[PDB]
């Protein structure tokens, strides 16, 4: 079922429990509380950012990837098309949830822009 | 004893073994290899960056902190005084070594500048 993850902006982001397990932080919370359909608020990540965090996690789970070597998918490129403050917010949320794929891709995005 | 950590720029950064344990990546390497005084090169983080990564880790170990709420220490502020490409390099090295204090502080540095 969908675990209900309210943001700091109180927006309920219902996403599959199996997806929320990729986030080390959310996973560990579910483990300490036990298997609960109880909504887990995240008082750090806002609605606009948690939207893209969990939507990337939808992409990553339903389509095994979230990354590309010489194969740049349309979604994943348009995902990285955010303003520089908003980009740092994606870094904050990815470190807060300790999502290794999201954190690495977002840190590589800025790395490609400054080296390219 | 001091574990000898060569950078990508081949510079030997000898730092206490007990400090290198805060880095999840370096710690796990020491565990797989076993307790060895053998020098561990890091072919990702350069000399200038690994200098500050391990020197922050010196500060963090010898002085329990590396962070401040309303108490901003001189070192920790001058540590964050780096150029924007160099700042992204600190993010890369902190994610590469999976050092939670360093990664969080450096991600908070940019967060304070864009919101302030």
């Amino acid at each position: 079922s969908l675990v209900k993850l309210e943001s700091s902006d109180e927006k309920v982001f219902e996403i599959e429990k199996e997806i929320a397990c990729m986030s080390v932080t959310i996973k560990n919370m579910i483990e300490d509380i036990g298997e609960s359909d109880s909504p887990i608020p995240l008082p750090n990540v806002t609605s606009t950012i948690l939207e893209k965090v969990l939507d990337y996690c939808r992409h990553h789970h339903q389509h095994p990837g979230g990354s590309g070597l010489d194969d740049i998918p349309p979604y994943d490129r348009d995902f990285c098309k955010v303003d520089q403050p908003t980009l740092f917010e994606l870094i904050l949320a990815a470190n807060y949830l300790d999502i290794k794929p999201l954190l690495d891709v977002t840190c590589k995005t800025v790395a490609n822009m400054i080296r390219g």
